[PDB]
């Protein structure tokens, strides 16, 4: 009975149904094992939640949100991982999902972190915006709260079809329970500033993830919250004063002057690290490795950049929503 991780034995069979094959990943929530479902005759990934009350309760919200989504007749709900079923077993909550392939970070690593074609970036972007559109569904209104290349899995290794996983920081509009959510690199300024958030935080993460997908480098690689916020300001400049005026953690990064304006405390100047230059819009793409190449015209790069900057709006209110993002000229065929 010792420790909070399930004692998974390789090859052992549960409820005379699931044959554990191997541990395929760990984390904070617990572990994921590959197992054969002799009853449905298929390979399943079982998320085994730590026998710990905090992770049990959080998992229980994951299950509800997954059972909410996977009952909607939409076809947009095929961008979200399928929850086959869940059960209590050896005092651990087990969520049973479809087996998927590797994540968009493993994909980046496959390319020696040079990033993928703008053409493949677009395919990922359209899929993710449609998932986000699906999550913004009134009867759902789910916020993933932890989008990153790691939580975006491929269905097969050959195809570019993606699904989102890990609804373990996930919540619905009005049911916000953590002040500190998201992965730092993909954490929206409102969350950094400690403000109440909505689904607009997932569109922020998406923007960062998309630029990373094509440059193979995190857009904002902050060591801590002060480094994180500073890196964002480097590119996007000082946030709207109207936002920092309500921002609980405003004074963790900025200072108000007598003038009533904000600036930084004791890096490149605000907004002087142009995304345009990060992307190598006019100098043959990231590291110059897309120079002359098809689908990588200055024009193509401009449309992507414009959509990225609509995703990275400091203002959660004016920041672009999945429906409008799909109607963007980056997607038109
Ligand atoms: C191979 C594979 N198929 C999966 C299907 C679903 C899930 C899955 C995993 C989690 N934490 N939460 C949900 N709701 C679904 N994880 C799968 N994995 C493992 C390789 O990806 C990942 C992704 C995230 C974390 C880890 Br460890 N590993």
């Amino acid at each position: 009975p010792r420790g909070s991780h399930m004692i998974v034995k390789n090859g052992e069979k549960w409820m005379d149904r699931y044959e554990i094959d191997s541990l395929i990943g760990k984390g904070s929530f617990g572990q994921v094992v590959k197992a054969y479902d002799r009853v449905e005759q298929e390979w399943v990934a079982i998320k085994i939640i730590k026998n710990k009350k905090a992770f049990l309760n959080q998992a229980q919200i994951e299950v509800r949100l997954l059972e909410l989504m996977n009952k909607h007749d939409t076809e947009m709900k095929y961008y979200i991982v399928h929850l086959k079923r869940h059960f209590m077993f050896r005092n651990h909550l087990c969520l049973v999902f479809e087996m998927l392939s590797y994540n968009l970070y493993d994909l980046l690593r496959n390319t020696n972190f040079r990033g993928v074609s703008l053409n493949l970036t677009r395919k990922f972007a359209q899929q993710m915006c449609t998932a986000l559109l699906f999550l913004a569904t009134p009867e759902l209104s789910i916020i993933h709260c932890d989008l990153k290349p790691e939580n975006i899995l491929l269905c097969n290794p050959k195809r570019s079809a993606i699904k989102i996983v890990d609804f373990g920081s996930s919540c619905q509009l009005g049911q916000r329970i953590y002040q500190y959510i998201q992965s730092r690199f993909y954490r929206s300024p409102e969350v950094l500033l400690g403000m109440p958030y909505d689904l607009a935080i997932d569109m922020w993460s998406l923007g960062c993830i998309l630029v990373e997908m094509h440059t193979g480098e995190p857009l904002f690689s902050g060591a801590n919250e002060v480094d994180q916020m500073n890196k964002i300001v480097e590119v996007l400049g000082i946030p709207p004063a109207h936002i920092l005026d309500q921002a609980p953690k405003a004074r963790k990064f900025f200072e108000k002057l007598p003038d009533g304006t904000w600036n930084l405390k004791k890096y490149k100047p605000p907004g002087t690290r142009k995304l345009h230059n990060i992307l190598g819009v006019e100098t043959g793409g990231p590291g110059g490795r897309r120079a002359g190449e098809s689908g990588h015209t200055v024009a193509d790069y401009l449309k992507f950049k414009d959509l990225i900057l609509r995703m990275l709006d400091y203002d959660p209110k004016t920041r672009i929503q999945p429906y409008y993002a799909l109607q963007h000229s980056f997607f038109k065929k």
